[PDB]
């Protein structure tokens, strides 16, 4: 890890508050006491995407993990990582992921306290 100091603070903070639906790089830039254009643009610079690109994964991929690791219905998954709808968070999922929230469930998840031995062999 070689990131300037705002850029890991800033990540840092991200990493910890992605489920906070008012979480914006201009909310951060305050945290951190600095101008919001300079810290979008170190973002971009060392981490070579965006602040809404990098939350955006962020909550995607903590998303992904619930959706495999527990039964939650979507719509609380998607409070979760930042979305106050499942309207908005379904649109996000499947542009990120390739997959809508239920298909990605149908096609990677099982159930860990289920018999799974081939008693059949």
């Amino acid at each position: 890890s070689r990131l300037s100091p705002i850029v890991r603070r800033a990540r840092q903070y991200i990493q910890k508050h992605f489920s906070q639906s008012d979480l914006t790089l201009e909310s951060v830039a305050e945290f951190l006491n600095v101008s919001p254009v300079y810290l979008s643009r170190m973002i971009k610079q060392e981490l070579g995407i965006s602040f809404i690109h990098l939350l955006t994964k962020i909550r995607m991929e903590k998303a992904a993990e619930l959706l495999l690791s527990t039964e939650l219905p979507i719509h609380e998954i998607a409070e979760r990582v930042g979305y106050d709808t499942q309207h908005y968070f379904s649109t996000a999922f499947k542009k990120a992921m390739g997959v809508s929230p239920n298909q990605y469930r149908r096609t990677r998840m099982i159930s860990e306290y289920t018999d799974h031995h081939h008693h059949h062999h």
